[PDB]
């Protein structure tokens, strides 16, 4: 007699159990509400050897290797099966220390991904995954600014615009300094 829940789905983002998007917000786990049965039961989320996850409540977390292998058992031995394939984007901020445009690109691409299209794809971004805007969170940051994309008129300042989203919003014209925010890495 296995009885999962699919209407809240925790996302590898901060824990957020509602509707899956298209996107990951952290580390890299998800949680699903599967219970066992009436003895024998099995779990496997993202499979140990990658993710570590809770047998008492669907929880797999990923975050290095390639795909997610997640199962579940019956306590009466039933069998289910669910494999993270095409879905589960992941977004990766790479910047521990101020970055430029240039330095953070190397890694950020490196991770196989690019770069967002505008100030607003990382504001919005973020906003969606609560840590752009969650107060208490700028304990990781209080002012956590990315590098974006330049105007006609701040580039010849020979500045890339600058976005601040705990800080005060986005800012335009950096670039003079060599490393004023960060890359964003999107899938």
């Amino acid at each position: 007699t296995l009885t999962i829940d699919d209407g809240n789905i925790e996302i590898v983002g901060t824990g957020v159990k509602g509707k899956l998007p298209t996107v990951w917000l952290q580390y890299g786990q998800v949680n699903l509400k599967a219970s066992g049965g009436n003895g024998k039961y099995t779990w496997r989320s993202a499979n140990p050897a990658i993710a570590s996850v809770d047998a008492s409540s669907g929880q797999v977390t990923l975050k290095e290797k390639g795909t997610t292998t997640i199962s579940v058992i019956s306590s009466d031995n039933q069998t289910a099966t669910y494999t993270i394939a095409t879905p589960n984007s992941l977004i990766v901020p790479n910047m521990s220390k101020r970055v430029t445009y240039n330095d953070a690109v190397n890694t950020c691409k490196n991770f196989g991904g690019k770069l967002p299209s505008s100030q607003n794809e990382l504001e919005n971004v973020f906003k969606a995954w609560g840590a752009a805007n969650k107060y208490e969170y700028y304990k990781s940051s209080q002012t956590i600014i990315s590098w974006v994309q330049q105007t006609a008129q701040d580039a010849k300042s020979g500045v890339a615009s600058t976005y601040d989203l705990v800080k005060q919003n986005p800012l335009n014209n950096i670039k003079a300094s060599e490393s004023n925010a960060y890359a964003t890495c999107v899938k």
